């Protein structure tokens, strides 16, 4: 999955602000979200989010809606490591098992299942 926060940011800076993040906040999980390329979206303001590990999935896919001024009836999908995660998946679980070498997690998202 290719990032512009990845191509901005050389990696030792990004890998220690990371780490740091999670020693001061171990109830909290970094995350960078960007439009894969070429979704018929709007892009998001603010790429960079600390959210509380007991947050869900479902809850954070609510909150970065209304950051793009999606309608409900339009959709969106989420795509970590090229795959889907569930709704009812907690952002905790979902940094655990998930996150780069850098300590952020990635999250790209799409109007579209696959794209």
């Amino acid at each position: 999955m290719k990032f512009q926060y990845k191509e901005e940011h050389s990696f030792e800076k990004r890998k220690a602000e990371g780490e740091k993040i999670r020693r001061k906040y171990p109830d909290r999980v970094p995350v960078i979200v960007e439009k894969a390329p070429k979704a018929r979206l709007g892009d998001l303001d603010k790429k960079k989010y600390l959210v509380p590990s007991d947050l869900t999935v479902g809850q954070f896919y609510f909150l970065i809606r209304k950051r793009i001024h999606l309608r409900p009836e339009d959709a969106l999908f989420f795509f970590v490591n090229n795959v889907i995660p569930p709704t009812s998946a907690t952002m905790g679980s979902l940094y655990q098992e998930h996150h780069d070498e850098d300590f952020f997690l990635y999250i790209a998202f799409s109007d579209e299942n696959v794209y």
